[PDB]
């Protein structure tokens, strides 16, 4: 029933998640100048040279990409994690126009779009598990600006038109989520929640400072997709994100000066 229009959208969440109103919710705006700069925490270890992709699937709320999470193939560790955090999927949150999309903001300022490489940890064994604890999941997240396109992000793009309306997936083997990365690995990191109901406040955040830049072309793909079912009538997949929550008893806190 939940979603991102007027009816309900982010303002109406909580009716049915009340942890929307919650302590630890995401996402927020990362205040550079009040980050503070951690020495102590670790570079970030992504190992994805061995990632299986599965599928690709619209949800009715973004599209994702998922992987093979049945052993340690794609992973995340280091950062402000302890212990070893599995790739389960991909997805995006984007905009109508190019000045929103993003969930997190950086100093107030909004992306184009933003993606979210879930990861859940090993020690709790399954996804459904790890999301009931406060350690439970890394999600990674990627800003992305309009500008040059990301041949990386291409073979994505090649295929939304095949899953044009929520519940259509195709077959996405043999994806490298390595090409969606930017140079630079230096993160902001802060304690949060999914984005999504059911809100659950198991995310560790570790959100990079360097955005992707995709092109217009590939981000107005984005745009064509559908919150609605095939049949119904046509609503664009548009403004999947939501607004920047209250930081509350939070430090952000940052891998770099
Ligand atoms: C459709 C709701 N999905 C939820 C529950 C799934 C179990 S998930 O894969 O853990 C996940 S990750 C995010 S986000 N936007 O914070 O990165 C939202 C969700
Ligand atoms: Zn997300």
């Amino acid at each position: 029933h939940w979603g991102y229009g007027k009816h309900n959208g982010p303002e109406h969440w909580h009716k049915d998640f009340p942890i929307a109103k919650g302590e630890r919710q995401s996402p927020v705006d990362i205040d550079t100048h009040t980050a503070k700069y951690d020495p102590s925490l670790k570079p970030l270890s992504v190992s994805y040279d061995q990632a299986t992709s599965l599928r690709i699937l619209n949800n009715g709320h973004s599209f994702q990409v998922t992987f093979d999470d049945s052993q340690d193939k794609a992973v995340l560790k280091g950062g402000p994690l302890d212990g070893t955090y599995r790739l389960i999927q991909f997805h995006f949150h984007w905009g109508s126009l190019d000045g929103q999309g993003s969930e997190h903001t950086v100093d107030k300022k909004k992306y184009a779009a933003e993606l979210h490489l879930v990861h859940w940890n090993t020690k709790y064994g399954d996804l459904g598990k790890a999301v009931q604890q406060p350690d439970g999941l890394a999600v990674l997240g990627i800003f992305l600006k309009v500008g040059s396109a990301k041949p990386g992000l291409q073979k994505v793009v090649d295929v939304l038109d095949s899953i044009k309306t929520e519940g259509k997936s195709a077959d996405f083997t043999n994806f490298d989520p390595r090409g969606l990365l930017p140079e630079s690995l230096d993160y902001w990191t802060y304690p949060g929640s999914l984005t999504t109901p059911p809100l659950l406040e198991c995310v560790t955040w570790i959100v990079l400072k360097e955005p992707i830049s995709v092109s217009s072309e590939q981000v107005l793909k984005f745009r064509k997709l559908n919150f609605n079912g095939e049949g119904e009538p046509e609503e664009l997949m548009v403004d999947n994100w939501r607004p920047a929550q209250p930081l509350k008893n939070r430090q952000i806190k940052a891998s770099f000066k």
